[PDB]
């Protein structure tokens, strides 16, 4: 029975609006509704795995498991397996696979992070999960962000905390955050973004809406914004939105859109706006397609309407060779020429990089750059031809082209890392002096670039 090279995951994120579910949310799990929805005849074709992200969700673990379990069992005629649950408070998510992934799935890790301070501390914050699916990483993160219109600059501090302080996957890759642990990592949930446009233009957005027309209200998305200004969600992707913003509807219909400022909502309009999101990064070169991106019509206990998106995502087989794993390869080498970081950095002290893969038996310490004043006030450091080659375990290029080296620049004063990126080792050519490029974060803020040329030695 062949390992697959491809995979196809759900992911779901809904605001249930601290209400119990209606009887029947299949149409969620089938992507039908508004927006890019999935074909009818891939409705019985189960996912490979399904994700769900719920907020203010008032079931137990046990309640919520049991509708999932036997929706997608109605769907489907599998019954799914469970790979992961966490709640924080009425966060919460939710990893099912198809029976067949059991043995292929290891490494299972989750946390959460709550958000705020004194006041602020105490229902935000972020739920996650992430686990190996054969020789890819995979991490599924689901947030319930800071409410309110006018509130966009403590979302993306939110967003800011939870990639920093949530610990999933590989603990080895000490330098780096969880924007760049995952081979593929979806990012979803109650985002909490709002349309901003003046409370007396409501009735006219309602009119834009039900001619879904919805290009001048896109346009005023604070998530759009903030991403185009690269405040936050920085080397995110986002699939079009082509479904009406998901809330705030009156509950029991969807024909109304409750904005209207009340006790209940501390005084608060909540104009319709696109709270509930999935965006996704994955590596460098690694296939990944959203194949759906929509809204439920039929699920109405919830102020919010769940948002379904599906994705083919590339995987790859957990390979052995007679050499690695165990040992090097001696037929593979990963050579970094004329390479140099620019660094947005004020500080001088040395610079050292380091290299990160799950290709190599473990990561490999550079000697120090040489620092040089850039023409427009930068830090460039130099590593030129001083690199260490890189011994990857296996030299077989049906693996080592499928790989990608993470690379940290730390401080010698004091290890910390300056900056994180990755490079694909999917080149065009072997044996041949090819341009690589990456740009460098830290805390998911451009903190500069690393580019150079890459010389890859496989066994062909
Ligand atoms: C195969 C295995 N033995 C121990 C842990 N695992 C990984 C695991 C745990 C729970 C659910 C799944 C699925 N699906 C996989």
């Amino acid at each position: 029975q062949p390992e697959p090279d491809m995979i196809t995951i759900f992911i779901g994120t809904w605001n249930m609006g601290n209400a119990p579910p209606p009887k029947k949310i299949t149409s969620w799990f089938l992507s039908k509704g508004q927006g890019k929805t999935r074909d009818d005849s891939a409705d019985y074709i189960p996912h490979d795995i399904y994700v769900i992200g719920t907020q203010e969700d008032p079931l137990s673990e046990k309640e919520w498991l049991e509708i999932l379990k036997h929706s997608l069992q109605e769907i489907t005629s599998v019954t799914f397996k469970t790979v992961a649950i966490h709640t924080l408070w009425n966060i919460r998510i939710v990893v099912l696979a198809k029976p067949e992934h059991e043995n292929r799935i290891s490494h299972i890790c989750t946390d959460n992070v709550k958000t705020g301070i004194a006041n602020t501390l105490g229902n935000k914050g972020a739920v996650g999960v992430s686990f190996m699916f054969n020789g890819t990483s995979l991490g599924f993160v689901n947030s319930h962000l800071t409410s309110g219109s006018e509130k966009k600059l403590r979302r993306n501090q939110n967003y800011m905390n939870i990639l920093r302080f949530l610990a999933l996957g590989d603990k080895k890759l000490s330098p780096f955050n969880i924007t760049h642990r995952f081979t593929h990592l979806f990012w979803f949930g109650d985002l909490n973004y709002r349309v901003d446009l003046p409370t007396w233009e409501a009735e006219t957005i309602i009119q834009k809406i039900k001619q879904q027309q919805y290009a001048d209200l896109l346009s005023h998305d604070q998530l759009l914004t903030e991403r185009r200004e690269q405040k936050v969600f920085l080397h995110f992707e986002e699939e079009e939105i082509t479904f009406a913003p998901t809330y705030r509807f009156e509950r029991l219909t969807r024909d109304k859109y409750a904005y209207t400022k009340q006790k209940a909502t501390g005084m608060k309009y909540n104009l319709p706006s696109w709270c509930d999101r999935v965006l996704w990064k994955s590596y460098p070169l690694v296939h990944v397609v959203c194949q759906s991106y929509g809204s439920t019509s039929d699920i109405m206990t919830s102020d919010h309407s769940p948002v379904f998106a599906t994705f083919e995502a590339g995987v790859t087989s957990q390979f052995v060779s007679k050499n690695g794993p165990g040992t090097v390869d001696s037929q593979g080498q990963i050579e970094f020429l004329r390479c140099y970081a620019t660094l947005k950095t004020k500080s001088q002290t040395k610079f050292y990089l380091e290299f990160h893969s799950s290709c190599l038996e473990s990561f490999v310490k550079s000697q120090e750059g040489e620092n040089e004043e850039g023409s427009e006030g930068e830090l460039v450091v130099k590593f030129g031809e001083t690199l260490p080659k890189l011994k990857p375990i296996i030299s077989d290029p049906e693996y080592l082209l499928d790989q990608h080296i993470l690379i940290s620049i730390k401080s010698s004063d004091s290890d910390e890392s300056y900056g994180e990126g990755c490079i694909a080792l999917r080149l065009e050519a072997t044996e041949t002096q090819l341009p690589i490029y990456t740009p460098l974060t830290h805390h998911g803020e451009l903190t500069g670039h690393f580019q150079g040329e890459i010389k890859l030695q496989t066994s062909q």
